[PDB]
């Protein structure tokens, strides 16, 4: 309980008061109840300012005229800091021990865990065949990949992403691809594929742990680097049997051979592209900010036609311009115009604060802000050794941004759990807008949304593209929430408005605007 | 016994263990004793984890070196789930059959049941005249109505509500108005009026059934819709004679004629009021959240002066803005800017778990939570055909809220039986507070209560009013418990502190703040 977290509540309204404070007896008795150096102080200074600048009067009159040893102090001190009043209560609410309890159906079941080690398409096959299955995808692509494959290859696939939810069945279908966040924990499945189990992400590990411990499957297929094995070995508290099946690199490796250039700067991508079209030849570009369409159409054109930074970790058949140092976890001839050290095995999986935990922390500490509540939660939290609490840094920011909009805990919880890029001014602006009108009970229709986003103009230089992509993002935000707060009614319509923009973007993406330089 | 309810108790501490589990002989022998799919599993997995990660050693050594068929398993399985050990015992404790037994004095007596059908003031008259009588009111108004009438019209009336208990007699008086919950079952009466007998409420039916079957009267007067008749016909197990006496609507019916607008949104009430004062004219407002004073003073002013959602079902002499669909049970020219279908007759009356039942379920299942105990109770419960078990949904919530506060079954029972609105954050906060200090043996005095509720400031917009009304609620909560746990000593004092607020509220209620809109 680092008290730096506890902001004092302003409880607005001389001889012995000074002595009472100095007295190492009172100082110790204070510390006994939880009052440290800073707490005992702030408590006294407002206890003094309260008495003088304004029941107790009986004992007040009776110490004036001749003990001097505290409970009236502590009554004040506890309306200053309500923490102290419920320390024991908060600890229990943030006890995140024996996580495998939180999903009892996974415990109710016989589950076989199978781990396809190696630095894929077997598991993919094993659930196509499976009577009832599920995919759990890391990105918002690999989910679509399997959505397109399965339903076509003759095993219908539903899609549950954050931003899309599609039912193929003209009537709930019996197979679904999803982002690991969206994967059920109550729906009985037969085989489940948790792709990319590395659960180690300091901000996203939570959803993996969730999937690992909670999927109501009968076979649980993992696919991820052999460094992760140690962890799943003990994850055995749930009492299931681990099976490893190491795979290997078909061919290994440590110029412009028709080659892949990988940067770390969006400056370098807006540079190298220059370099290439200087010597006539024509380059592709894949930055993570590229709409999902223009990503594909720029990857497929490289896969008929005569790679330029985003960690490439879809199907792409194929040099570091910069090494800045590097996470020593990047994968792939690849020159430096790396495996120097061994990969440290993985230690702990990831948990995060729930809504409901925080809604309880709210009832205890009702004056605290979200940002602060989560900081308070994290403090009292209790993790078993093979788990860690995720970094809720984005969760907070999103909360410091909408703090003034008069929402309610639950709603406010969801809004700040929406995936935004801070470094995009228009998105943040937009979050506030979306949040502000909800409070005003002002449903955000296709009309409203059309005027707000301004049917955009074809891009010219690399600011317009940036704006357009943010205008893309803004639309994705509207969709993300459309599935949580929908009363955001014109969800389907926006996807259409979004779908042209994707091309209006692609248009400009082939024709790179990177020369900005001229003007 | 849906096993989803039975949470396994963590009983913390290889060849044949695997075979023993697979063996359909063991699997069946397990199921014989009550172990279903999920139960037999969880039991084995912790039986395996117990043996290996840690008497039995004799049989353990003796199967190693060459039958393999169970009782050691079942000893473990039953310290996992204590349910199994006392299934038969629990059933009997939750057998709610032949309810008319539970009140033997009603059986000891000659009782005549009379049913004033029709979609009132006769029964009201019949007990005024009665030497010893009782009223059983649905709301916390109709109880006060009769308390004011009787004692004045020259037949003294005591009041027993949840939140008030008043003796008029300067010395136990011989006549009482009450909420149906508070009505005795041991006090000998002559005539009893059970107003609004529709006993069908999925959460409140219990107290009606109680009154119907338990009032020690000589004439039992019912007043309620003719759909309820079928039920009271068989409620004849008690062996009394039913008398129907259908009444009718003096005048029937299917614009701003000096008219009544009825909404279903608190948004619409904060809207229509705008609409009315736009065209100069002046509107009344009655929302159910309005203190009992400001309800009257806003109904009387409409009943001298030149209706705006809460189901109006006190004396009010007089259009649906929304129909959302509708319960097809709403009553009343009434336009839609309804009787489309017939009313389905009523099927079953209502019972609920008692404290003492649960205090017994606690002695069997001492590790279960309240919320879960009641779910367990409901499961094993045994209802005769013309009764149903109420929805204890609020009872649970109130219990999930105070779960961490170290109270005792009885007390904890009462706290979560206190009437609160979940959707009011301050009330829930307050419940915890009231509950927390009881545990700390810290009686909640008028002083403590005064600082907590902060002598509030006149309202400005419609948040202050909401807060004030919750501050009202909080005070009502303090009173409700004041009559159960009183050691809450300053009951009378709070009612006074409450009584000014009622006006501080009324002040703001006439002067609607609804334009919030401007700011």
């Amino acid at each position: 309980p680092n008290t730096s977290l506890f902001v004092p509540l302003t409880v607005k309204p001389k001889k012995v008061l000074d002595k009472f404070y100095k007295r190492k007896e009172i100082q110790k008795l204070g510390a006994d109840y939880g009052l440290d150096a800073r707490l005992f102080h702030q408590a006294f200074i407002s206890f003094r300012n309260y008495i003088m600048q304004s029941d107790i009067h009986i004992v007040l009159n009776d110490i004036c005229f001749g003990h001097a040893d505290f409970p009236f102090f502590l009554r004040h001190a506890k309306q200053i800091f309500p923490v102290l009043d419920c320390k024991d209560d908060l600890r229990k609410i943030s006890d995140l021990r024996i996580p495998p309890n939180w999903y009892p159906d996974a415990r109710a079941m016989q589950r076989k865990i199978i781990f396809h080690s190696g630095p894929t398409y077997h598991a993919i096959q094993k659930y196509f065949s499976a009577k009832s299955g599920v995919y759990c995808g890391p990105l918002k692509l690999l989910a679509h990949e399997i959505f397109e494959k399965s339903n076509a290859a003759g095993v219908p696939c539903d899609l549950v992403t954050g931003e899309e939810r599609v039912t193929v069945q003209p009537n709930q279908a019996s197979h679904v691809s999803c982002t690991v966040e969206m994967c059920s924990v109550t729906t009985p499945y037969e085989v489940a594929v948790i792709d990319e189990i590395q659960i180690r992400d300091p901000a996203r590990g939570w959803a993996w742990t969730r999937a690992l411990l909670g999927l109501c499957a009968e076979e649980v297929h993992l696919c991820g680097e052999p460094a992760a094995i140690d962890l799943v070995m003990e994850l055995y508290t749930t009492g299931e049997e681990v099976e490893v099946r190491d795979y290997k690199r078909l061919t290994p490796i440590s110029n412009l051979r028709p080659d892949c250039i990988v940067c770390f700067s969006k400056n370098d991508i807006y540079s190298v592209s220059r370099q290439i079209e200087i010597r006539g030849l024509e380059s592709a570009v894949i930055y993570g900010s590229l709409p999902p369409g223009t990503k594909l159409a720029q990857a497929k054109k490289f896969n008929n036609d005569p790679l330029v930074t985003d960690a490439i970790g879809l199907n792409l058949s194929i040099i570091f311009y910069s090494l800045i140092p590097i996470t020593t976890s990047q994968a792939l001839e690849v020159t430096t115009m790396i495996l120097k050290r061994p990969v440290d095995p993985i230690r702990a999986a990831g948990l995060h604060p729930t809504a409901e935990q925080i809604e309880m922390f709210a009832y205890h500490l009702p004056d605290a802000t979200l940002s602060n509540l989560i900081d308070i939660f994290v403090d009292f939290s209790q993790v078993d050794g093979q788990y860690f609490v995720c970094n809720m840094d984005d969760f907070k920011f999103s909360a410091e941004l909408i703090q003034h909009i008069p929402l309610s805990l639950r709603v406010r919880y969801v809004f700040c759990t929406a995936p935004i890029n801070k470094k995009q001014p228009f998105v943040c602006s937009s979050l506030l807008q979306f949040a502000r009108q909800y409070s005003r009970n002002e449903p955000l229709t296709f009309a409203w949304l059309r005027r707000y986003i301004k049917p955009l103009l074809p891009p010219k230089n690399i600011k317009d593209l940036m704006d357009l992509e943010a205008v893309h993002d803004v639309l994705d935000l509207y969709l993300w929430l459309s599935y949580r707060f929908m009363d955001f009614p014109d969800a389907s319509l926006i996807r259409d408005l979004q779908k042209e923009l994707d091309g209006i973007i692609q248009d400009g993406v082939h024709n790179i605007l990177i020369k900005s330089e001229t003007h």
